[PDB]
């Protein structure tokens, strides 16, 4: 599971660490993914690089999760909710603004350690 | 709808401002999306971080749209055309080099305000 | 096709150069795509912006390939093989850590030169 986070700049180093750590925790508790398979990446949006509803310079925090298809609806809703709550508890940005997206991948398309697809592993 | 733009370094602040503003317009007018729901993000690619058909240091401008399933072909073709046109008008990079990608998300996978998906939102 | 590389900071200029050039070669050789169609983009992850299995400050190299639907499983496996191998040969990051993802696009979803889709071109 890949968690790619887009945040507007302004967070301290402490907040970044906490955001990524608790996001990883959120994935583990939501869909029961092993920690060894969880990765979080942070992309920071500089000033004027985020247009929100026609407004510049607004706080932003968006989650995108790349994962192998097959998760149940309950798992998806739990994942969206956990990451959204994590983001707000960490950054202070309300869930009304925080967004989370889920992207499905066929096992044949998800390469794994040693450079083979998840289907080849029969993951 | 999320519009994520990847552009090579070199643009002025004014053209950056122009790029995102008109990108927002392109979305509103192509698929009839409410302005309140339209977001545009910009990522700048430094020199040597963009390889174009074997060549480094060439101008780059690529659009990626993340949005919910259900749009007609006409809407989708219009969105691609409008973003391509917008990109050329604001940066000077010809539509021959400009690129637009679309991502369909099922309502079950697209989170909304309040940490709930579009499907659960009903 | 689009090859978007996410890599932790630390690579020299010449290694970044080889990585992009050989990732392009990997695409051309694996799926037989013309050189004129291959694009490679590099996103560099600063310190503390990549969490790997609960640990910060680890080397990271992740490939995401955005491309049109229709490629065979044979090509997909070969592409994942070529990029993973390229990633290690260039950066020195072992294939056990290197990751390659493949993302299918409907022909109507892939904009081409001139602001029309691949489907509109007749592909």
């Amino acid at each position: 599971p890949y968690v790619t986070i887009s945040a507007t700049e302004g967070l301290s180093a402490e907040k970044k660490k906490q955001l990524l750590e608790r996001s990883s925790d959120a994935v583990v508790q939501s869909i029961g993914a092993p920690l060894a398979s969880v990765r979080v990446m942070l992309h920071e949006l500089p000033g004027g690089h985020y247009l929100n509803a026609g407004q510049f310079n607004t706080p932003g925090l968006m989650f995108v999760v790349d994962f192998i298809e097959g998760r149940t609806e309950e798992q998806r809703n739990a994942l969206i909710a956990a990451l959204s709550k994590t983001g707000t508890e960490t950054t202070g940005i309300p869930e009304s603004e925080v967004r989370v997206r889920l992207l499905d991948f066929p096992k044949a398309n998800m390469g794994m350690a040693g450079g083979i697809s998840a289907k080849a592993m029969g993951r």
